[PDB]
């Protein structure tokens, strides 16, 4: 499968995370 | 909001950016 | 153009590639 790459941001702290297809 | 990242390239030079949905 | 990226994920290997638009 393919990993993209997004941070998901949320009052000022931001998290890497893998969407996964 | 989620943020992903991409290269922008023009001719010569390429620039990272935040495409922030 | 854009170039976005992945890690491309087969049984074993794992390699981050481009993604071009």
């Amino acid at each position: 499968a393919l990993v993209f790459f997004a941070e998901d941001c949320g009052s000022n702290k931001c998290a890497i995370i893998g969407l996964m297809v």
